[PDB]
């Protein structure tokens, strides 16, 4: 803490505030994450600095002084919720949205893998250089240790035991956001959001969703909407487009495309990785 300089403050967070800082030693610029400490955290979290990937926002270190826990995280200098609302008039190119979905599921595939999972993905949280490349950041601090728009409908009737499933559905959420300039399901209540989603792609029952009558939060008095069209749903987006979105968007955890299966989609198929246009 008193090793750096704190610059600005970057933005509140579920865990903590963080801070553009820099090393009063090293002289190199970082996020510096204040969590608002059980050992178990202590050790969780040290798992997650060996955790490297080009994707993944690299957590650099774990300062654990004065029982207070600080995280050192590498600095980038915008986030896609900020790159959006610049590109709001004009929408983010096609190119650009493809390349951005294939680095994130390269991302996600990796953390995936070494069973991390992140659960609380949102445009906040996806930050973006100047070399046309994007990270996850947050990955894992929520194991260790309100916008309920990118929530998986299983995390919303109660299931306990939410898998990978959960992290493919919120970037369905955001791949749809990025296309149409709109958020998909923006609830402002946990009732209103299972709602919103279930005006969409229509209620679940056991046909769809077999098991979903016995999940803890399930009302049978839930009213029962039909599923509407995806064509309706994110207009511009083609069909190579559409059928990778309905697959990250399915009821089922189970049938939910992974990020493994989904890099290996047709949609991705002419992926290149062109540099945006950022004003700092
Ligand atoms: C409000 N958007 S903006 O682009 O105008 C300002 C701005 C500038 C930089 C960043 N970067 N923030 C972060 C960064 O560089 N590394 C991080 C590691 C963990 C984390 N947990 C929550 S944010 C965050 C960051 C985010 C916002």
């Amino acid at each position: 803490m008193e090793n750096f300089q704190k610059v600005e403050k970057i933005g509140e967070g579920t865990y903590g505030v963080v801070y553009k800082a820099r090393n009063k030693l090293t002289g190199e610029v970082v996020a510096l994450k204040k969590i608002r400490v059980p050992s178990t955290a202590i050790r969780e979290i040290s798992l997650l600095k060996e955790l490297n990937h080009p994707n993944i926002v690299k957590l650099l270190d774990v300062i654990h002084t004065e029982n207070k826990l600080y995280l050192v995280f590498e600095f980038l200098h915008q986030d896609l919720k900020k790159f959006m609302d610049a590109s709001a008039l004009t929408g983010i190119p096609l190119p650009l949205i493809k390349s951005y979905l294939f680095q994130l599921l390269q991302g996600l595939a990796f953390c995936h893998s070494h069973r991390v999972l992140h659960r609380d993905l949102k445009p906040q949280n996806l930050l973006i250089n100047t070399e046309g490349a994007i990270k996850l950041a947050d990955f894992g601090l929520a194991r260790a240790f309100v916008t309920l728009w990118y929530r998986a409908p299983e995390i919303l009737l109660g299931c306990k035991y939410y898998s990978t499933a959960v992290d493919i559905w919120s970037l369905g959420c955001i791949f749809a956001e990025m296309v149409t300039r709109r958020a998909l399901f923006p609830g402002d209540s946990e009732i209103d959001q299972l709602f919103r989603i279930f005006r969409t792609l229509g209620t679940p029952d056991e046909v769809v969703w077999p098991g979903v009558t016995s999940m803890p939060d399930y009302k049978p008095s839930f009213p029962k909407w039909a599923r509407q069209d995806f064509s309706k749903v994110v207009p511009p987006l083609d069909e190579d487009g559409r059928s990778l979105l309905s697959q990250m968007l399915h009821y089922d955890p189970n049938k939910r495309i992974s990020a493994k299966a989904a890099l290996a989609h047709p949609f991705f198929q002419d992926v290149t990785k062109p540099v945006p246009h950022l004003r700092l």
